């Protein structure tokens, strides 16, 4: 028993993370086989952020103006180009610890963990959802832009996210690893602000069966629902609308416990309606939206 | 920006998780230079749990009694003793994996990352603390003994726990690395249960200081109180006594954020007074009592 955010363990990640340096401006790598992947701002100055061209940028650069550093070995580059917001510096050296591994594109909803850098050097890990704006909820200080976020499937990396910086209200944007932005950001100086967002209903009712699994029954009620009268209260609370698929997705949970997923949606409804009442569920006070149906099932007995 | 619970990257642990197996019963070890830690109840069976003597089960054994498996490799035990609730069995490879490494047992209200383990094999990794009653709120299933929990420090991996057991509450408890319990508990079939427990007073002031630095502020006050005020409420609400040493503790955040330790303590007592209001402390409607002074160093910014 417990349910608790559980992170992959990381060391297939932190055997890949190496320190970039160009000029003054020090930052995050992925080593993967012959290339070092990290963000093409790591090119730019103070000066360069207003609207720079990287182009221009990255042609005025030469190998030797990239300094790579694998804990104390230092990589010798050998070649470098640009992939969308990513730059890929080809160095002399195979990583021995490259893992098996995929680039995967992640969707709202879904979870991932993240190994936050310095330096070259891992300081933590924690678990992130990707949110239906684009942003994370991540930690990262000055120099955590390269770190990755990633899943595991029977000892293959997917890595799906390079952290590149954080907007005004303190969360974080960044690449899926082929460079292309989560979201409408961009990696130049503008006021630009993380749009609208919504409650993730499919990830809040799996953790409602985590607690039914964990023994927290007294949200539960005899009362069901259709699909069509629980979407018209869920938009009045900013919750995505739940879907015939997010049932199906739910029914493992539901056979599980016993409960039918509408039963289960007008437990829901009740706990938006009324609130908890001074409650918790699962030692927290608030309904939790960043246990996807995986999570929970990956963590709960299959009794 | 953002505060998480994060746990410490691990590698270095992974590295040493091994299978043990003692006829139908298998659990996780950790092999460290030729030395494999593991629960001892791995040599008991269903029937030997009533009031077990260990040393008559212990002797009973041969060193072909233990199958020790290492991913894939198998390891050739070579010896084996009892270190209190504890078995060492000598084999006869070093671990070419071992980190530098301390045995050190932690006090109520210390954290520490537990890498959860199933068959030898690492499946997720979280942050947890000690509480009052020496238990911990983990997340582990059926097969989860032998999970260590730990903490580094440049390097260098202290181990201080070793899981055994799950109490009837859903709570979790286990033993430091030389088999000696947290708590008054025994590896044999009782009807245990967890003491009472206390909220941990200078973590919860920490996390007030986590947020502070994070732009929460709406908990802030001009009042102050006295030391001797302050723990008469907070007893009231079973709030551990704060201490000058505590006061001493949370000084470099007082300093960081230019708010005094006993002014802290005058918005903590109005929260407990009078509770949230609807308003949230970094994305949490309870006060957290599980992040320590160092923990919100560590992940704060130093300025
Ligand atoms: C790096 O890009 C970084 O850490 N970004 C993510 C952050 N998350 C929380 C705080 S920052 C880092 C690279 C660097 C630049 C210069 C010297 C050394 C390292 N950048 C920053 O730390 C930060 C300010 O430091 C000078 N600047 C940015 O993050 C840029 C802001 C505009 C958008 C951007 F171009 F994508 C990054
Ligand atoms: C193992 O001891 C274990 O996983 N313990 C911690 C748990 N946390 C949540 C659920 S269990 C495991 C060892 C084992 C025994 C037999 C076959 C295979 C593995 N034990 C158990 O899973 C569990 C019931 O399984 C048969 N029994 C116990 O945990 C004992 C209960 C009494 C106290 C104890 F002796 F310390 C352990």
């Amino acid at each position: 028993s417990g349910f608790r955010k559980m992170a992959f363990p990381s060391g297939k990640v932190e055997g890949c993370m190496v320190q970039v340096t160009c000029g003054t401006t020090t930052l995050n790598g992925l080593w993967l086989d012959d290339v070092v992947y990290c963000p093409r701002h790591v090119i730019c100055t103070s000066e360069d952020m207003l609207n720079p061209n990287y182009e221009d940028l990255l042609i005025r650069k030469s190998n030797h103006n990239f300094l790579v550093q694998a804990g104390n070995v230092q990589l010798r580059v050998i070649g470098h180009s640009m992939q969308n917001c990513v730059l890929k510096l080809k160095v002399d050296t195979a990583n021995p610890k490259t893992p098996k591994y995929k680039f995967v594109r992640i969707q709202p909803g879904q979870t991932f963990s993240v190994l936050a850098c310095y330096n070259g050097s891992p300081s933590g890990v924690y678990q992130c959802a990707m949110r239906h704006n684009f942003t994370i909820k991540g930690s990262f200080l000055n120099g955590s832009c390269g770190s990755v976020g990633f899943n595991i499937d029977y000892d293959c990396v997917s890595f799906c996210y390079m952290h590149h910086m954080e907007l005004p209200t303190g969360v974080h944007a960044g690449t899926d690893l082929e460079g292309n932005f989560y979201g409408p950001f961009v990696d130049r100086q503008t006021a630009q602000a993380a749009g609208t967002d919504t409650t993730i209903t499919v990830n809040v009712l799996a953790w409602l069966y985590a607690a039914v699994i964990n023994g927290d029954r007294w949200f539960l009620n005899r009362f069901t629902t259709t699909l069509n009268d629980f979407n018209l209260v869920a938009m009045k609370y900013n919750y995505e609308p739940l879907t015939q698929d997010h049932v199906d997705i739910l029914g493992p949970l539901s056979a599980q416990t016993g409960i039918a997923v509408l039963d289960m949606c007008a437990s829901l409804k009740e706990l938006l309606q009324n609130g908890m009442n001074g409650r918790t569920i699962l030692g927290s006070a608030l309904l939790e939206d960043e246990f996807t149906p995986f999570d929970v099932v990956r963590q709960c007995s299959g009794v």
